[PDB]
């Protein structure tokens, strides 16, 4: 029971606390530093001793107490201390607009989920910002685009090859994630690099999201300009200080011509790594047979705009609509968002989260079981009376400190129970809710709140206008 486990690269020793075995800081790839910067993840060098896996590894460098370093490719494992073997495995992919976050953030501690559901929970870090979503393929074929996604895939491959040694079932892996993590999963469900790496998926407030191959190249060129590196000095991309990359990143990202509706960092179309839009691939059966639990919060947009924040600018406003819907649809939908704070908030909720989620769920419904939800809960009294983006996270993980009444603990039990039953069976039904399958004829949706309810074809008027 001292928890020494042999991974394919060497032994690691975790610890046991409050009924949960824990291993933190397990390397799953060679540190992507120096010559390995901007290249696909490689296997880490094997070690012959026993790694004290009781502390989180560094997180990927990002704008800001945890240590940061490009040497950040680590996974963490939480398993229940029970005689039960071959357990379902839930792999978490954190969000953060592709330039923020870490699998080791307190909110994602998997101890409670592991103990309550008797499942294994894996958290991980993947390259972010200029390290993981700066696509340099146009400059050197040796470089890979969508590095952050490749890292996630490598972590999933690590799970497939090593989780049995930790007591998990590599054939019952559920990948789940929120925001950028949900958008990442949208891509992983279709990407060549992630084929066969998981059997179920949960997409929270995030779906198909990509930038064009052309845009990726444009941004890449702008980055090198700021760095003062031309096409005959690419060697310097491997010796330049990480801080210089972070500096260039913030400079370009915060540029006046940049807005929240158009993510500066995000997956990019690329023949080698992500050939086409995830949604399109799914619509053609790329994720056949993979059950999908997907949803959004009712008031997503209120997290990005405050009562006294910037108010539109039809210029950049109409540009957002065309970018998110295409010129033809943008014109037909313009009517829904008359310039105003309210409209920009609704644009965020509807076009960055809701429409993508419904489009993805609809596409997948023709190839696998799909279950859709909308999270409505929030305190009644202002100023926190909105089902803000990410508000369901504390409930999913059972880590409620971020918010604790009995109703809060009750809602967390209801939500976490469904996530657990889904990981185990592919159906999120529990004693508290018989979850109806989502398909295009009825669009039955579960409404998560203190009291569970079901809405058939919710916001149908908005659906007809946006589709
Ligand atoms: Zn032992």
């Amino acid at each position: 029971t001292h928890q020494i486990v042999t991974t394919q690269y060497g032994k690691v020793k975790g610890t046991t606390e409050n009924g949960v075995h824990k291993w933190k800081g397990i390397p799953y790839a060679k540190p992507p530093v120096g010559q390995w910067r901007f290249k696909a993840p490689e296997p880490p060098e094997v070690w012959e001793d026993v790694l004290d896996a009781t502390a989180y590894g560094p997180i990927c460098p990002q704008p800001s107490l945890p240590r940061q370093s490009e040497d950040c490719l680590y996974v963490n494992v939480f398993a229940p201390d029970t005689p039960s073997q071959n357990l379902p495995v839930m792999v978490w992919i954190h969000g953060g607009a592709f330039y923020l976050g870490a699998g080791s953030e307190p909110l994602y501690d998997g101890s409670k989920l592991a103990a309550q559901g008797e499942v294994i929970v894996v958290t991980l870090n993947y390259r972010l910002g200029p390290f993981g979503f700066l696509h340099l393929s146009s400059f050197d074929e040796a470089y890979s685009d969508n590095l952050g996604l490749l890292d996630q895939a490598a972590a999933l491959k690590w799970v497939r090859e090593n989780i049995s040694a930790f007591g998990g079932d590599p054939d019952n892996v559920t990948v789940f994630g929120e925001s950028a993590g949900g958008m990442s999963i949208a891509a992983l469900l279709a990407m060549p690099a992630a084929k066969g790496l998981f059997q179920k998926a949960i997409m929270e407030s995030g779906a198909s999201r990509t930038m064009t191959k052309e845009q990726a190249a444009s941004t890449a060129a702008a980055f090198l300009q700021v760095l003062g590196i031309n096409e005959s000095q690419l060697d310097r991309l491997h010796t330049v200080a990480a801080e210089d990359l972070l500096k260039a990143a913030d400079q370009l990202r915060i540029a006046e011509k940049e807005n929240i509706f158009q993510l500066f960092f995000q997956p990019a179309l690329d023949p080698k790594t992500l050939p086409e839009e995830p949604e399109k691939s799914i619509a053609e059966g790329a994720a056949s047979g993979i059950p999908l639990l997907i949803g959004t919060t009712r008031d997503e947009g209120y997290l990005f705009f405050t009562p006294d924040s910037d108010v539109h600018s039809q210029e950049t406003l109409d540009a957002a609509l065309e970018y998110l819907l295409g010129k033809p649809l943008a014109e037909k939908a313009a009517d829904l968002y008359p310039r105003s704070l309210e409209s920009q908030i609704h644009m965020m909720t509807d076009l960055l989260f809701w429409r993508p989620a419904v489009a993805y769920a609809s596409a997948q419904s023709h190839y696998a079981p799909v279950w859709m939800y909308r999270f409505d809960w929030h305190p009644e009294k202002p100023p926190y009376n909105k089902a803000f983006h990410a508000l369901e996270l504390p409930f999913v993980f059972g880590n409620l400190d971020g918010l604790i009444t009995d109703e809060v603990k009750q809602l967390s039990h209801t939500i976490q129970s469904a996530w657990i039953t889904f990981a185990k069976t592919g159906n999120p039904s529990t004693e508290a809710v018989n979850w109806p399958a989502y398909h295009e004829e009825t669009r039955e949706t579960v409404i998560l709140d203190s009291e569970i309810t079901i809405e058939n074809d919710p916001e149908s008027e908005k659906r007809q206008k946006l589709f």
